[PDB]
């Protein structure tokens, strides 16, 4: 599941989506779209 709104993203359950910018490694382990 893609988290953008900053859900807490996991180190191999692969969360984020793939085209999506939301970013989880940048930021806190929550995956948000970069601002």
């Amino acid at each position: 599941e893609c988290l953008e709104i900053f859900k807490a993203c996991n180190p191999s359950n692969d969360q984020c989506c793939k085209s999506s910018k939301l970013v989880c490694s940048r930021k806190t382990r929550a995956c948000k779209y970069q601002i």
